[PDB]
């Protein structure tokens, strides 16, 4: 029997890829989305076209709200339902925008930043380990934590309480068996309304190659640590950066 | 005319200290306040006794809901309108306890716990930033990477708090406002927990074999904001005795 | 056509494990030794039965010295001269022992400390980057900021180590060699060791209360060096089940 | 009985700051020099004039050798010789220059690189600590270690491993009452045969201020370490940066 994987914000791009390639491992997959509907209910058709109800969609918002760990519980549950089991959670989901500290209302802010970030993540470990072999929980972090961009301080807080909950889960987790890990991108798909130029500054950083990281890249670093490679892996982040952390102002 | 700090859950403790030792330094202060009421008019006076008008009370609760932004923003004008400027903000308040991943609901304790430790120190930030030797002094934790079991949700606010700092500071800079923090390992134990639970912490310390006495941390707030740390931002000062350091 | 690799300290235990798995992987082998001739030869012996001719060993102190570095040149050299290439190379290789702050000299405890950890690692890396999917790892250690007692030129030979990673990485990656690092918390543990001291630290092991096997920790080298990390350079990967995580 | 301090590489820079300000917070200074005679010689003046037997001087090559643990305990007993005491180390000393991967040969590199960031360090905790109120070592270390110069790898192995000194010496040395402390600068007083051009470049990079610290500046961070409003600080670092290592690429 196969098993089964939840990935947050899976609709497209990096989530979309650990999606892909999870299933390409052999997972039956939920593929969370919040406003991506179509690119979502498309994802699942080639994935079953591929292997017969091996993947579902799953709507949820994760800002933060009263509702939210009611929002996660059922998240978890629709794996359970649809596939029997949840080996792996990959907490992928993420908010980004700068919140500068000198529209949205700063109470929406913190709620999406804070929410999609951090307590999200925390409430779907919670749900994932009160459910319960090979299972692991995997955080998308950022390499670039420590050397935040200019305004983004509710995001950099959201991305710091998340390196607090790997460390954490992974302690808490551990008699249990289950591994909490993260991977850290530095610049991976860079944002689609960014333009080509901005985009090539940030490609001209990078040491390995001068370029960003394929969202497979990722995914492989994640498919790396849900495996028998890594069954002593747990509360370590794993930066996919190509150096950019490395690198001085 | 006199420096005037704003010291958060000022009424007892840690933050007594820090508060005292601000006063003691020359600042006038905000001494905030959530449930101590009394300690907190009791300490004002004690201040307001040695310097006239130099003392004043603040009453907020900080845990993260809708009217929390318009809290943060008065703390920051009651500043303002004792003293009429604000040259220090120390974000001391803070909530302590576990939450299992494995009594309150949830969304309370996230609440409470992201809200004290993370939200509010960032909100209070924005409003003293936007309201401008400022310096800004966060309340961190010496073992953020060694947290305790069943405590994910306060080392969540701990690390939120971390990065508060770090960007704070990038951004606060061009400024002239210096983000710093104070990381304390053990220090006053907490009032409910038990003698034997007390000297068991005590005995890992390898300086002394002690905890450190609140004007310990409060040495290196006052460190911080002074002028022998003009060029200090960013940074987090370890006051631990070296406990982050002991292996498991 | 297959790829060549270096492993440092390959006659035994963890680099042994190493050795074997990448050679199950399709890589040729140099089994670096110091005094350990029996374990290497048996070892070469072992592979090039799998495999004929993939497997050769080679001598060398890589204790600090004027000869260090045309020792490191050499062993980088014998790769060369038994494949034709050399595509991965493991800093393995480590001597470990107490030096008090308050038997062997302190300047011979500095050079095969500093020495095996650190320097011949640099001088090492100097030798393959000079000589061209290349990649190097580096073991490293996981209990870095939380040190045994009493073990300070280790603890800084291993640091070094950390610097020459990220150093090594940033500058290498002009040429597509990426540098990494693997670092163990307790895998195997001294050979001496009685089995009520060794529970001891398999008791603080979170993760199934256990050491890691050497293959464990192979695991992670063979990650590193492969197709599925070519955009990791300048990353440590713990492989210590959470000991690093776990308070005094 | 005024307390005595060692300084090393004291004679110009942030070193001599260290010693100047260490003396006129009332501690009688041993001024280690490697070649800078003359100004170790006049600053000894200086202070001696100020106060009269507060200062002497003391010629080591802080190189890594076999003799090294030799002169490293003499500078130590060099601080008992004066001042029959010695209550304050300050490791500063440090030789800074590229070595790439790809004019000194590379063994006289390692040992001087090394030898005076790390080994020398490593052997004046030693001899301090052998010879043993308030009693600290502070040592000068960077932080721009985890963002480290191009060709650089000795110097930075050199820094990494004094940050791993500063954190075995304060654990080891704490049952004695020996606080082990460090200061890390940025971008502070600049190299002499650095280009004003590079100068600007580098200035320009610090988010506080534009400009680089100060000597005294550093030495502020010192005077608090040992001084009695840090009597429970060890293995601690401090950043004296203005923000530096915050900065992205
Ligand atoms: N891309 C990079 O260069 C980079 C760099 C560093 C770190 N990372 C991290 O790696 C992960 C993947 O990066 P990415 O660029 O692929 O992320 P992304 O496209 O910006 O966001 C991923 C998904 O998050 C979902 N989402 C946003 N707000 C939500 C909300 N309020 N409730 C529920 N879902 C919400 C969206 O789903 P819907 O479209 O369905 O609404 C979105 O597709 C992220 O966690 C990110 O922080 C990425
Ligand atoms: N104590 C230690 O050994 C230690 C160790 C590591 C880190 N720290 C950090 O150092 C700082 C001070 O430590 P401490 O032990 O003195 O802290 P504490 O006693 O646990 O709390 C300090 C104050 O926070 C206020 N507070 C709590 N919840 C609040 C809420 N929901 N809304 C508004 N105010 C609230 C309280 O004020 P009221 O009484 O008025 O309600 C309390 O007096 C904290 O940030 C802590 O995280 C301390
Ligand atoms: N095992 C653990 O629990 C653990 C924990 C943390 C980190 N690590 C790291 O993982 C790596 C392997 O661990 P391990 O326990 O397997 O190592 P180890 O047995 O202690 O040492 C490995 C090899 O290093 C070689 N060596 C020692 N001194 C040398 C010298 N002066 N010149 C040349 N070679 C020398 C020896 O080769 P010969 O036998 O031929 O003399 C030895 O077999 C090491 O880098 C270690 O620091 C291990
Ligand atoms: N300046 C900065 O922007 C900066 C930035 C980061 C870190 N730091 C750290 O802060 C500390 C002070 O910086 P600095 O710029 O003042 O240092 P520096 O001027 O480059 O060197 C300090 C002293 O070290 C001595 N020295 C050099 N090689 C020696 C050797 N082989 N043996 C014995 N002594 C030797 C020299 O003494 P003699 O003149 O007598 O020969 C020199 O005066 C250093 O540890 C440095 O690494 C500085
Ligand atoms: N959710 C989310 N989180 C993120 N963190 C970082 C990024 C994009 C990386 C980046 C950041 C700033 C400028 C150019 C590229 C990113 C993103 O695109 N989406
Ligand atoms: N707000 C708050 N935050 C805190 N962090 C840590 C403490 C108490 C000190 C302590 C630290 C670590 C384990 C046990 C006890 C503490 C506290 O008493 N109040
Ligand atoms: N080279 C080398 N380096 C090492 N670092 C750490 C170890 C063994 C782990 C350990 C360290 C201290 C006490 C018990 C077990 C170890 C080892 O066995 N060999």
């Amino acid at each position: 029997e196969a098993p089964a994987a939840v990935v947050t914000g899976a609709a497209k791009r990096i989530g979309r890829a650990i999606a892909v390639k999870l299933h390409q491992t052999g997972y039956r997959v939920v593929i969370h989305y919040h406003n991506s509907a179509e690119a979502a209910v498309s994802l699942a058709d080639e994935l079953n076209k591929e292997r017969s109800n091996t993947a579902v969609v799953c709507q949820a918002d994760l800002t933060n709200s009263n509702v939210l760990p009611a929002s996660c519980e059922e998240i978890i549950n629709s794996c359970f339902r649809a596939f029997g089991r949840c080996d792996v959670l990959v907490n992928n989901a993420s908010a980004f925008y700068p919140t500068p500290l000198v529209g949205k209302t700063v109470e929406t802010q913190v709620a999406e930043l804070i929410g999609t970030n951090a307590i999200a993540p925390f409430l779907l470990t919670m749900s994932f380990a009160q459910r319960q072999s090979n299972l692991s929980i995997v955080n998308l972090c950022d390499a670039m934590v420590d050397q935040p961009c200019m305004a983004f301080s509710l995001y950099n807080m959201g991305k710091h309480a998340l390196v607090g909950l790997t460390q954490s889960a992974a302690l808490e987790l551990a008699p249990y068996g289950i591994r909490v890990n993260g991977v850290a991108p530095g610049v991976s798909l860079l944002p689609v309304a960014m333009g080509e130029e901005e985009k090539d500054k940030w490609r001209r950083k990078v040491p390995l190659g001068r370029r960003e990281a394929s969202a497979e890249q990722i995914a492989d670093a994640v498919i790396f640590l849900v495996s028998g490679s890594a069954q002593y892996i747990t509360g370590s982040i794993i930066k996919v950066d190509g150096g950019l952390s490395l690198v001085h102002a």
